[PDB]
């Protein structure tokens, strides 16, 4: 159940799979990142999510990727899962569901981009 | 992982208690089906998400929901848990957020009706 008198937040998560297959030649990294990171800054400042683009070709750069994979650093394990971009919201339920769906609806955009 | 070009829809489900200690007078059960049920139907025809109100109360009929009870049958068995208010949506994970957070957001004006 939720309690809407508790002092615990709910929080909220979701990885949402970049469709590569989709479009296999879409820069969505680049588009979603933007110069020096600017579009995703953006992009978290207006939802009020947390939102990171994780998953191989995460950080457009194969050899640091590489590098940082071989050191075996548990922080950059997701680098072996699939492109995918991660959402987390928290707050009491209406605030974190309306945080989820507006981040889930801008980041839809930019992932279905000839939508 | 969400995949946004799965034939699968998204459900989300959340069981919302009504606060019955926070208000131990208020009738919101009453107040949320509203005269006929017509406060509940417009409910969900304004947010798009399937609302029920379930759990002991939910049937203001002390003696009705005591022999629903005693009958036995499993769909009636919600009639034991705590009164609450019980939000069902599916769709596609974008829809399906931003009908649960308008559902949220409705109903947690009833269940917090000093705010
Ligand atoms: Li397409
Ligand atoms: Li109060």
């Amino acid at each position: 159940y939720l309690d809407l008198f508790s002092h615990k937040n709910m929080k909220l998560k979701e990885r949402v799979l970049i469709p590569v297959k989709q479009y296999p030649k879409f820069n969505f990294v680049g588009k979603i990142l933007g110069p020096q990171g600017n579009t995703i800054k953006r992009l978290q400042e207006e939802t009020g999510a947390k939102i990171s683009v994780l998953g191989k070709g995460s950080m457009r750069d194969k050899a640091k990727e590489e590098e940082l994979r071989k050191g075996g650093d548990p922080k950059y394990a997701h680098l072996n899962m699939d492109l995918h971009v991660f959402i987390e919201v928290f707050g009491p339920p209406c605030e974190a569901y309306a945080l989820m769906a507006h981040a889930m609806c801008e980041v839809k955009k930019f992932l279905v981009p000839d939508m």
